[PDB]
């Protein structure tokens, strides 16, 4: 009966069909690219398929490393760019990732002399040349009671990117460079333009054009200098001061990408993330088809993905990226935080755009009062099933008993029954009816510690392979070994700079 | 038949047929209505919405807009198409079809490539109407700014297009005699885009008209730049900055000429594929808001003024978001019905529909947009995300009455009692529309809701037969009026896009 | 029983003691100026009589014009003001108005140089003055909520004041038609607001300012200040004191007031005053108003105008004018489209015993409490709603309407319905029947949003009402008068009988189309930009 509600868990065959599981699932081959969601025992993993997003709704302290993000770094055969901004995961899995699937590492720490560098001008064509130049300008300069004299600046930046690359790539401007007069360099950073022929024959209409700089030279610059003033910091400069992985390359070549940062720490690494992830999604909307090389898929575990703002990049592609094989796996605390206004979310409407696109949501359940709305909405959205319900009558006299049986109405999964899952988790796919599953944990599963033992030497004096490790010791080790370097990537290929 | 508990209830076969989306002979349906496909209740049951009203399909992702929706009509509809196809598989798939099938030309609008078409819309204006057409174009190019640094910039830079246009026809129309002076005549983009250097770079206030044009150039065409010289390099720049997309090649290209009279839109069979990625490519926002501008408002004619403007146009606009802000379709839709320009918008959820104008239409855009639509199809995906959607979409389907059954059993001797009782229930409750799969609603703004099967197309040979039919590599593999296997049938078909003979003329596109 | 409820629908008798109905209603007399709203038949009517308002909460393509707006353009017998920014329901019963009820009809097309003109300035008797004048400042100059900076719309409007106390003493005085006349001032008759804006530049001679004409270094002999009043020449002193010291952003923003009177659409739609509004309620007329402030925000102000002044030249009791006994039935068809009209929400509780019948038609009461740009904000649409005491509500199925058809619902309220249970003994088969009391919304929200061609009318003194649409293209009631007056259609159509209706509309458009249902277009003033 339904009159109470049809509400249901999916069926092993539906899972199957939609290629979450397979008939012998413990001995799954994982030659889908597929993306680890969840388990029903050890070794059992349900795993996406496809090319869908997936979203994991994980509040603070719920396990979404433990039961997400280390598994998939353990796991996941093609490219992964990951969010790492407690500096924990690539220092657990960078061994794992060089030595198991053949990858080059490269870490991107802005906050540190010891890192990978970024430099958008590695990235255009200096010889559709000012296309590069005005998204570039409208990322430095970002669109907002103060009109006006921003979009002078930005002007200010275009004719001045216009300058050096007239200043460069022209024969008689070397000569004149030659006259030992200016020191630019000879392919250009960030900080550089900021200290700064008929279509130059504009650009000089332009130095007179609006009049930005007649009696209001003062207010445009320092807003200009407001704008590229996280290049005065050292870290910063030397994070633009090359280019050292092309991102053109990320669905070609092996690689692994680790991101060491914290725009909650400090608000100033915030446009250098803004750039430096449009210009990786924006390096790869060539399909595979076109260009056959892009045959790799690239994961993108967006690990604390509310801590990075209003990234509007991902606003506007991620509606087109999955076509690309660049395959987001967003977590975000909450929600809440995702639709806050722009500077610390991505408003309403952006949030939703966002979240409209993720077909596959994994949902973790904590005890936690502030959580109580959000898990209640869930608890609607599973809908309810029918159920029986028996009542007892005795004539207090003879004692003969009475029994009859009704129908009721039963939530699939009441607000507290999804508070208080613990380790159990709800998967949402777009297409199947909701899923109930066991966290994919890594340290209780050989078969991610069989990985995490196999190329370190302490783990493998104390751990024997295939054998589930013993719990009481098993992450003191694995940290102690962590301490020494045994899991991390191979640090001696990060550039060091002044 | 008890309404104690409401009254909820799909709408009836006959209600249908007098409403046209069904004949009495369903199956055997002529499509003489020019009927747009909007679902089916089986193999070649399909129900099709005839009439002039809008359709509006809120799709979200992984949901078979195309293959539900885009896919059947592109291989049904009998009447001329204006589709959206960013990702170059509709086109790619039905274009042969709808050349063989329908005896329809195909022209395709492909900016970013070599083997694109031509629009140029300097071809639309009465070589009375030349100054009405001035008119227009400077108020479609120089739109109202509600805050900027100036709106005297904005008036005096929408009068100094209209101003260097009636120049323009003053001076290519006794337009021979200045020919002689020094050593084209169809106007292009970024020759428009020069327009304002000099004749080649003559002074803006000089040159050879005013001086003493003032009778050079006949009334007008001269006088208007001798009240505007108050009321030229920060005017140059705005200019050059409206024009430089016309530099790059791509769009160069494709306003050179002009190979399509859109006035014709609605009396030749032809079919307009429209290939545009505005979200990678952010720089063909206005040049497509040009484009429609002048695809839509140059069909404004009711076809009682012109019979001649016999045939209907339907506008699949696929990934209605994608293509930004189109203020076109904001001012168009309450008034494009009457004129058999029947858009059809696909979008994956309100809220996308409701972004910021730059990326989506504004809340009272949306309104304005989502008002307009008369028939409203719903595909259920379970996503928390659209709870709130469909919570709504349940309750206005309402509720019915229903039996509920109680049984109680004498324990000491075991015979029974059942009892029944009315009780209130949702047509559909909101976890049942999230996982209808392959069914969906239709909401028809003067029906019951309808419950049917999405109008699949590799399912029925209804559409498969054609596609079969057209291309030589699946009319050896499979036949017809058989549905063809469904696990080597997709793979056929992607291999037939491949070698592109499921395709169309391309040796036709400049 | 009531015990779960009390709700029904009015019986025929409260509709007839409210006049709504009569006995014979079907050979009603339609002599209490009835507006109909609804029908239980063909050529059964309910008609409202009496002077209170109605509105009209009708989605978008619910069938507002064939069920409320062209029948009572057919059937009205008084004055009728429409907004018809289509031009559909003129072109529709333009020739019904005039050769039924030998009306006048007036076209206000602010955007077709084949209009009727209104000029202000017309409704202002020069040569009470100073109270007029500030009335009309406050229109062109209305007050900001923003108050961080106040003073200079308040300056313009006292520049608008004093522009009009010196057109006063110059053009309507004695010795300044003499100035005027020495020093050759360009200055016309009866003034138009483009002239009292472009009198931001200066006084035409070219053209010097205001500054230097009057007590500046123009004015060396001081002459041209003394033809001025003294009353004028202290405002110009208190002015100078005010703006004329450290002005720049002052005549800004007063030019810009006038900006839409640089369209020489506006600028011929205000040259001239072809109707008097002043004679709204004394001459059998019909006014239609085409315009569309949406699609141009340069006619939002001339709108404001235009209504406000139609509304105050009418705010005159019966017992003072007996010539005043012909009521003004104001369809105001797409109201919000209007945008924001300051005048209906500051007039809509003045107007009624004035026989200034308006009839608000909206497509939804969460888009009238828009704020002021699109809307009229909560407050101003509670204001206007207020009013209306009679509110037909039209269905249509639609999620985007859900939210007001739920609380349309529960305003229906519920009743007391029963409900019969069974059970049965499985062995012997004796059966047992229960009844029970429930109960039952007299409209479900899905009821309503199905209710087809039927609507809801809710009447402030009587229990709801559920009738049809009195849809005029089905009914010899309309039909009859839309066929007498087109040759064609009486040449397919017979009188009296419902026309065929798989080709009456379209037949009604192709003759509409050749203007046989039109107005005369002849009488429609022609203006020539040169």
């Amino acid at each position: 009966d339904d009159l109470f509600g049809s509400a249901s868990w999916e069926t092993e065959e539906k899972m199957i069909k939609a290629k979450l599981i397979t008939p012998n699932n413990k001995k799954r081959a994982f030659d889908k690219r597929e993306v680890i969601v969840g388990r029903r025992g050890l070794g059992d993993f349900i795993a996406y398929a496809g090319q869908a997003f997936i979203g994991l709704i994980a509040p603070t302290r719920s396990g979404k490393g433990v039961g997400f993000i280390m598994p998939n770094m353990i796991n996941y055969p093609q490219n992964i760019v990951v969010f790492d901004p407690k500096a924990d995961t690539m220092e657990t899995c960078g061994k794992i990732r060089e030595k198991r699937f053949n990858q080059k590492v490269f870490i991107y720490e802005p906050f540190s002399l010891k890192t990978h560098r970024f430099n958008p001008f590695a990235y255009v064509d200096f010889g559709d040349f000012s296309t590069q130049i005005f998204g570039l300008a409208k990322l430095v300069f970002p669109e907002r009671k103060d009109p006006f004299f921003s979009n002078q600046a930005r002007n200010l930046f275009v004719i001045n990117c216009n300058i050096y690359r007239d200043l460069m790539w022209t024969k008689k401007g070397l000569e004149f460079v030659k006259r030992k007069k200016i020191i630019m360099p000879e392919t250009p950073t960030m900080f550089f333009i900021g200290s700064m022929s008929p279509a130059t024959r504009n650009m000089w209409n332009s130095f007179k054009t609006m009049g930005g700089a007649r009696e209001t030279y003062s207010s445009v610059q320092g807003v200009y200098t407001s704008a590229f003033a996280p290049y005065n910091n050292a870290m910063i400069r030397n994070f633009t001061s090359a280019n050292d992985f092309d991102f053109r390359r990320l669905r070609i070549d092996e690689v692994s990408i680790g991101v060491i940062a914290n725009p909650k720490e400090s608000t100033i690494v915030g446009p250098i993330l803004e750039l430096f992830f449009n210009v990786m999604i924006y390096s790869n909307l060539i399909l595979p088809i076109h260009d056959p090389q892009c045959k790799r898929s690239c994961l993108m575990l967006m690990d604390e993905f509310t801590l990075c703002g209003y990234l509007e990049t991902f606003v506007k592609a991620v509606g087109i990226m999955a076509e690309y094989n660049m395959r987001p796996a967003f977590v975000f605390q909450s929600k809440a935080q995702l639709e806050n206004d722009p500077p610390l979310g991505y408003g309403r409407n952006g949030a939703k755009t966002i979240l409209d696109n993720l077909s596959l949501n994994m949902y973790y359940g904590i005890n936690n009062d502030n959580y109580y709305e959000h898990f209640e909405k869930l608890s609607k959205v599973l809908g309810k099933y029918t159920r029986q319900d028996v009542s007892r009558s005795i004539d207090d006299n003879t004692g003969k008993t009475n029994t009859s049986i009704s129908n009721k109405e039963r939530f699939l999964m009441t607000p507290d029954e999804l508070m208080t899952m613990g380790d159990e988790l709800i998967i949402l796919e777009n297409t199947l009816k909701p899923i109930k599953c066991h966290k994919a944990l890594y340290y209780d599963d050989p078969f991610f510690t069989d990985e995490l033992i196999k190329v370190s030497p302490s783990l493998s004096k104390k751990y024997k392979l295939g054998k589930v490790p013993n719990q009481a010791t098993f992450y003191d080790d694995l940290q102690a070994a962590k301490t020494r370097g045994e899991l991390s990537y191979d640090k001696s290929l990060v550039p060091v700079g002044s």
